[PDB]
């Protein structure tokens, strides 16, 4: 797994430690090893949510398995929680798209996972 | 629904009001309430279309339903007409990837939509 | 096709010619006409792979067909090799997500391809 957050929150409001905290929490939540987790934060974006430019986020979580109805609900709680606490973004201004990737459709180290 | 555009056009060519205009036009086109529509514009990108770096765009529209053959063609006409009129990007240098998201694979407000 | 690379490598490390080379090499690999191929490179990103901020990349390749077990392995070797050679990113710090798009879900030139 890989997690991307795009946000209008400015770069200086992103705590040092944030990427490393995302990595560790995602390891716990997904059961995958932290050494294979990727995280990407994109601040200072030009975006609106409901026509307003108060803090908001558009995110994604890609995983080879560990995606489904109950799991995505816990991920959303965890992730919205982190975004609320660390970036001061309200949970109702965050979308997270979940993608269950086939191992054949993930490239890594000159090959794929299948 | 959420709409993202990445483009090589500079930020200063993005008119003021463009995010509001996208929000209102997508609200009408999708039928979804405006307060839930998210829009994201990413100018000044390093990109090329057909090997040429004249103005271009790579876009996404995600929605829980309201995605399909005829509807997608209609969204493309709407959206390419906005990009052409507002950012001066020729419609034949724009791609829009459409994603019909399962409600269970969209996180929002600490949970999902299923 | 369309290929997007996101990376923490700095902008000044992306060689002139890189987008053309990607274009040409993707034409060769996918067999599609160069004029349809879109490429997009986003340097200087805040990102981590395995908790480390050594050079890394998160990529996508979208195509209408020409995605599959063996083809994806071949694309990963090609694109990781370019990333290693031109941006100095180790292949084991690159993820590439592959998307086989339905023609109906690709907008272009006021319409879609289905």
């Amino acid at each position: 797994p890989m997690f991307i957050v795009n946000t209008n929150v400015p770069r200086a409001s992103v705590p040092d430690g944030f990427l490393s905290e995302l990595t560790q929490q995602l390891a716990q939540a997904t059961g995958k090893p932290p050494q294979y987790i990727a995280v990407h934060v994109v601040p200072d974006q030009l975006m609106a949510f409901g026509g307003s430019s108060e803090p908001c986020a558009l995110c994604s979580l890609h995983s080879i398995g560990k995606i489904g109805g109950a799991q995505n609900r816990s991920y959303s709680k965890l992730l919205c929680g982190l975004l609320a606490e660390r970036l001061r973004i309200s949970p109702d201004r965050v979308y997270i798209n979940y993608y269950d990737m086939n191992a054949a459709n993930v490239g890594w180290n000159n090959s794929t996972f299948a």
